[PDB]
């Protein structure tokens, strides 16, 4: 775990391994992604900060005591899941935030 | 750089220090906090966490060449700052996304 600018990784995740297969009838499993990387002081423009991740890289820069700004995903899109609620009722939901679509300093 | 929970920490950010008092006219800085803490797996309630970060969350604790989701904040408001564009122009404009009200997991 340690590699350059922030950006988007693949991520596949079936729900098997972490155990929710047994509630989530469909689908097996998804492409989530993930976001990871460093953001630079300098600050990459493609990558896009808030103003506060900006003043949090800059002060890091001059005193790094402080965290400099972390990788989050800063665009993201839903998928459907057919599941069982607690009572066994067959559920189609679109669950938001599952998808990673881009990678941001925050 | 290390502790417990998810959480929001003090930080003043004096704009001397970081160069900034050249172009920025008021303040002179501002007490802008900023997060960080781990996102445990056992999912803190009072600790917010999108889809995703819960799902990637998930996989860390069954696969560790993911990492955790992030300690990012959340919740964000703005302040006034009188300054001079490139023109040497004052402008008074009420900058976005400077404070730190609230942290989470992303």
């Amino acid at each position: 775990r340690l590699k350059s600018s922030c950006k988007r990784h693949p991520l596949y995740v079936d729900f098997s391994d972490v155990g929710w297969n047994d509630w989530i009838v469909a689908p097996p499993g998804y492409h989530a992604f993930y976001c990871h990387g460093e953001c630079p002081f300098p600050l990459a423009d493609h990558l896009n900060s808030t103003n506060h991740a900006i003043v949090q890289t800059l002060v890091n820069s001059v005193n790094s005591k402080i965290p400099k700004a972390c990788c989050v995903p800063t665009e993201l899109s839903a998928i459907s899941m057919l599941y069982l609620d607690e009572n066994e009722k067959v559920v189609l939901k679109n669950y938001q935030d599952m998808v990673v679509e881009g990678c941001g300093c925050r």
